């Protein structure tokens, strides 16, 4: 078994490092003063970057791989997406869900993702997808720690037996309680649905992840209730507000007032760049707003924010290979986090910040932690992002679970020349 | 003791008037048909304007004279101001508060102000400033009738034990119940905080003065709850909505609907020109809104509105000499009340309208009232405002408590010439 990772670069650190492994855990981390020789039982990072695993804080594995079935989302909006999904949800089968979820999970394993939070639509009396996903969770455990959010896609108060079905999903084992206040029939149902969500999370000791204000409506302010209830219950670390795209349209004075509460509450935020740039701004003609939440300001204020892929070939997104560096690339551009340091520090948005969002207790390159880490063939975060590098090796429990032999490009000039796009 | 004020001009009246004094009160007011001779026991207004005392309806004496301690409000916003104040509040001492409050009160006495309403932050378990201010109130009584507002600066529902501390402040003697709905964590807490404020005011028979919608948020409409609760309880005269700067940003249709309720409710409004022009519009780039409430429209609709200084060298305002004519000057410009009559009638915004806001029962130049009046060396309100004249004499209980010997300016041309800036 592997005993050491050598010649590793670490974000924010100078030089090279050696990571000693023992019994599936990291036993010690020591700085090197030069390049170490390879040897049996040593995985050579070759001066590449070593980081804890990529994380997918927000994806829909029950809907993945279904775009165009039975119809396509023509308008490219959240609302038509839900209608198209409703048509597909009526055709679900146990095996159908497991096969599609596993297809995307394999792409995630290949992409160095070892932690995934999937929402599963529980606005369905049969709970077909949830039952299938609970089995997938057990099956994929050796490679990915999968969290399941009981997501009441059609509302808690606005769907028949919505609250009972949400609770049934928790009794069956869902890890996180979801909600979607802006989709409820009225603002009052939206606020009430959040009180019910928090009560269920406290009753069952579960996390919370709300699809919150995913709409270009400057009056959609459910995020303040999510943060206030979390603060009141002293449970911010266990709470996440996904999307908050309406915040892109708020006036600045209200946003400033709100930010004090967001920071005090300690709740987490997920932005989904690939899907948000596609679904938001659809009701504008020109100019057209970007529609991503206030990521730059959250980072400046010390509010935990991270990025999710959200959808992979489904009603809300026709593309994707479940690649977090690609999600990061889109977010940095749309949010204008284009300074050198902002880009270089971008990896935090798909690693550490996402681990905090999932309330992970065993994450990071530190002594005592499980030996879960990935190696990128790049010098730092900036380089990895610019070149959209693959994951050279993914290690879990001290064993290699995925590897990518890099592509080899040659140009035939006066003589052949290898091209690696580096400077 | 003084027996008469002679050669006095009165706002809205033609000619000169004599005000007879007896036992510290005004015994009679009689018109003169010409200039009266001076004599012992007669204070000669010298054809200057005689008015009841200036009033300061909104100031923070617990924070006065603390700008830059320990840090400056860099952004010039309400929100950073509260954060900077929090840092200073942690350093308060009894003597510190009394000394600074008295420094500003002396400037007010010098400026002919005999009625002052100070807010005091009670989001503090030690209630340090409140205890100090209650002593200052007794000490300054011979010169100024000071009202104290128990102001829960960090919220009633959003601060630990906020409601209990607010009530404790009333049990200790605060004259007015305050609130700050737009600073509460949620809109629901904002509305609920107002029900609690009104319940306390009725339980203790106290006045109400809410820091209401002091934010450039077109959705901040707490003023309608303040007015509706006042109307329901039949207590409009005892209620004040301070700031209402959000009203500057409301659409006109909602404002028109709202105005019917504002008039029916009978509540009072305070605008704070010097601070509002500084703190509002801070989230705009260009164009930049003024941010003062709808003073002109309130006056046209017969809704009582008046002006306060708000802050004198503190986290929210780096300037000031506690001068009401200066506050008035700024308000007339920013609110575009620049017609001759509007400027001339401007004195009402810092005298009679403010007295109504404080629910004063002994105010005005009328027989039977206490002999509390000031003399301005000017022909009318327009002249006093244009030349920013000092208070020549301030009389309280029939005795002179302040006087200003005017500056003397001379230009040396072919011959020396006195300049008084008059036409
Ligand atoms: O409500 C939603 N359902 C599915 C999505 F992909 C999007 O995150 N929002
Ligand atoms: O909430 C507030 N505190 C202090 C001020 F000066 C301003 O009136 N508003
Ligand atoms: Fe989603
Ligand atoms: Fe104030």
């Amino acid at each position: 078994a592997l005993q050491t990772i050598i010649n590793a670069r670490l974000p924010g650190e100078e030089g090279l490092w050696q990571i000693h492994l023992q019994d599936g855990k990291i036993s010690a981390i020591d700085a090197q003063s030069g390049v170490m020789p390879i040897t049996e039982n040593s995985l050579d990072a070759e001066q590449g970057l070593v980081i804890p695993p990529f994380v997918e804080p927000h994806i829909h594995l029950d809907t993945t791989q279904t775009a165009g079935q039975p119809n396509w989302n023509q308008s490219g909006t959240l609302f038509e997406g839900i209608e198209r999904w409703a048509e597909r949800k009526a055709l679900l089968t146990h095996d159908d869900v497991k096969q599609r979820a596993w297809q995307t999970l394999k792409w995630q394993i290949a992409n160095g993702i070892q932690h995934v939070r999937t929402h599963v639509d529980v606005s369905d009396a049969t709970l077909t997808a949830l039952k299938a996903m609970l089995e997938v969770k057990q099956e994929v455990a050796p490679w990915i720690d999968l969290q399941i959010v009981a997501f009441p896609q059609e509302g808690i108060l606005s769907y028949p037996n919505g609250e009972a079905l949400l609770e049934e999903a928790l009794r069956l084992g869902a890890d996180v309680v979801g909600a979607i206040p802006h989709f409820e029939f009225t603002r009052e149902y939206g606020v009430e649905s959040l009180h019910k969500t928090f009560a269920l999370a406290q009753k069952y000791d579960r996390l919370i992840d709300v699809h919150c204000d995913e709409i270009d409506d400057e009056q959609s302010r459910f995020v303040e209730t999510v943060a206030a209830l979390a603060h009141h219950e002293g449970m911010g670390a266990r709470v996440t507000a996904s999307h908050t795209t309406a915040m892109h349209s708020y006036n600045g004075a209200y946003t400033s007032r709100l930010f004090r509460l967001l920071k005090m509450s300690g709740i987490n935020f997920v932005a989904n760049p690939l899907v948000n740039i596609h679904l938001q701004g659809r009701f504008d003609t020109y100019p057209k707003r970007r529609g991503i939440t206030r990521v730059k300001e959250m980072l400046e204020s010390g509010i935990n924010v991270c990025f999710g892929h959200d959808s992979v070939f489904d009603p809300w997104y026709p593309l994707g290979t479940a690649n977090m560096l690609q999600v990061l690339h889109m977010g940095l551009h749309v949010c204008q986090l284009m300074g050198y340091g902002q880009i270089n520090d971008g990896l935090n948005l798909i690693t550490h910040h996402s681990a905090r969002t999932l309330n992970l207790q065993d994450y990071g390159i530190a002594a005592g932690n499980s030996a879960n880490l990935i190696i990128l063939p790049a010098e730092n975060g900036f380089d990895a992002l610019r070149r959209q590098v693959p994951v050279r090796y993914s290690v879990r429990g001290g064993k290699v679970i995925a590897s990518t032999q890099p592509a080899q490009t040659t140009v035939y000039l006066e003589q052949p020349e290898a091209i690696d796009y580096k400077r």
